[PDB]
């Protein structure tokens, strides 16, 4: 029995993204009931993604999860579920995820241990130091300096360099970049890369537009630093047409349309000799802790979501020495 | 704890490849045994492919998983268990076997239910018609065609023709074929495929030898039937290099170093647009039944090795309607 219903993400401060700003995220919460049992869901919906509390909503309306009896069927079920619209992957990811912690239950176990990972190899996250004013910048870079290994910052502004040597003026902390598509300029990407390089910054996302996929090999195929692949894909079936353009790609379960898809996506870079780094979009600790459990496999991770948001329902991962630390509660490892 | 021993399999007939006859098999079984509970594990070794008794103990020999305290760590541990050699893979298997199964069997599950599979959808597995006088085929069709659904003939030889029309004359079953590397000339591979085509054959194996990938990928894109690579590829960094010049690809756990590998060439496979099938060589029901648990996602299957010997010690997957049948046995489904 699947039960879901709309529950709006309260940020503890503004959020931007590119030209988008925002105080709030639509999100719906889903529920998966089996004898007794109850695996949670999520699905979060930056604005600018094109899904809504109404279409995850109307997607999640004509979802029958009542006609399988067996849980574990999950290539089946997930099947099912994708074959009910072309896209609202994030809507179909909050299925993927109450599934998963719901078949994680009734095994008992937690999916980072079914998937044969090593919880201890967890990634440090990032955390993002934002756009503001120079003393802002400092000031809420020494703040969260303290507690966390490696430093975000997004670029793709008219400051980036004032931006870097701002935060760089008070701490000597790796960086990780991302330009958002914000670079049209071939040449400026890898001239920045450089520099970036230089100024100790150690991965870079998304340099360029989508659009410019030729751009984006050239300049990578010249970079001192790994460039990974955002905004360029979504599902497992954009992953093969990136190989040689970019180092490695980047995962994000609202995107894939779960944990599922996410793992095959992770097995599918590395047969291909890319590397793998995970996202999120602020959300609870459910989605959150969900993608967490394949972090052993990724090489940088930005999951951090639970942490911008007031109202988070779920105790599940946690930010230690400041690395994501997995729990031993079964199924995606959340205590509601 | 890991123990093993050399387990001769003794096979029911003369059974031949290419030129080359036998009535054994030099196979070495496995057991890990983790507080009480045992995982089965085993390594069969077809004399021309490369392995033996001596190269398979020695091996073994070199495993160390006393120095491992937790047993679902898999991809540390089948990680160290590659890293100890270039090649060796079925011993690398009978590891990666015996650790599904005590996994699966710790966590009270069969492998096709943790993988997330029906298995409902298990494919009919092949038999064989051997080479032999036009008597002896037809008697031998006539004798087993009534338990399979599809019959497998191994071409390549100087009979070929002969043989498909004998078969053909007593029984109307769907029949796929393995040329083994056996036609040199791709136009006559072709013509053939043709041929085989109008005489009810639905799939072709390694219609020419590895070395001519080139004139492979010539004849697979104008075949009216899907052509699977075998000799053509043996592990998961093989597989990429063959789209588009195949259908699909033949995984054996003997060749690719065990189920976690297998199941990673499925996903290659597939996300890259390719189809899948599985084999075997003579085995135990130990390995076939290991196999057998991700069966439910190929599309075709040649899994009766433990048919083929005399001396089985397993009682696991069986063949029902024709169909491999997974029972709901933990671990790789198999009884001692
Ligand atoms: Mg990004
Ligand atoms: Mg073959």
């Amino acid at each position: 029995k699947m039960t879901f219903f709309p529950y709006e993400l309260k940020l503890r401060h503004v959020f931007t993204v590119a030209t988008y700003s925002r105080t709030t995220t639509p999100d719906v919460q889903v529920e998966i009931e089996y004898e007794g049992v109850t695996g949670y869901g999520e699905a979060s919906m930056p604005p600018y993604l094109g899904e809504t509390v109404e279409s995850v909503m109307n997607f999640l309306k004509k979802v029958n999860l009542e006609q399988f009896s067996d849980p574990f069927q999950l290539e089946d079920i997930l099947s099912y579920v994708d074959s009910l619209s072309p896209k609202d992957t994030a809507a179909k990811a909050a299925v993927d995820i109450a599934l998963h912690d719901l078949v994680g239950k009734l095994l008992g176990a937690p999916w980072y241990k079914i998937w044969g990972l090593n919880k201890e190899k967890t990634p440090s996250t990032t955390f993002t130091i934002g756009i503001d004013t120079p003393d802002v910048v400092r000031a809420k870079t020494k703040e969260c300096a303290g507690l966390f290994n490696i430093l975000k910052v997004k670029l793709g502004r008219d400051n980036d360099k004032e931006m870097i040597e701002t935060i760089r003026s008070v701490t000597d902390l790796p960086i990780a970049v991302d330009a958002n598509q914000g670079w049209k300029d071939r040449q400026y990407a890898l001239d920045m890369i450089h520099w970036l390089k230089e100024k100790g910054i150690v991965m870079i996302e998304q340099p360029m537009p989508k659009e410019q996929l030729d751009d984006i090999a050239w300049v990578t195929q010249q970079s001192p630093l790994p460039v990974f692949a955002d905004e360029s894909l979504q599902r497992l079936g954009d992953v093969a047409a990136l190989k040689g353009a970019f180092t490695g790609i980047n995962i994000k379960l609202m995107k894939c349309t779960g944990m599922r898809e996410a793992w095959k996506m992770v097995t599918l870079a590395h047969a291909l000799g890319m590397r793998v780094m995970v996202g999120c979009m602020t959300e609870t600790s459910c989605a959150i802790s969900a993608a967490s459990q394949f972090s052993p496999a990724v090489d940088f991770a930005d999951l951090d979501g639970n942490l911008l948001i007031s109202n988070d329902r779920f105790k599940g991962v946690e930010v230690v020495n400041g690395k994501i630390t997995l729990n031993d509660l079964p199924g995606i490892g959340v205590m509601k």
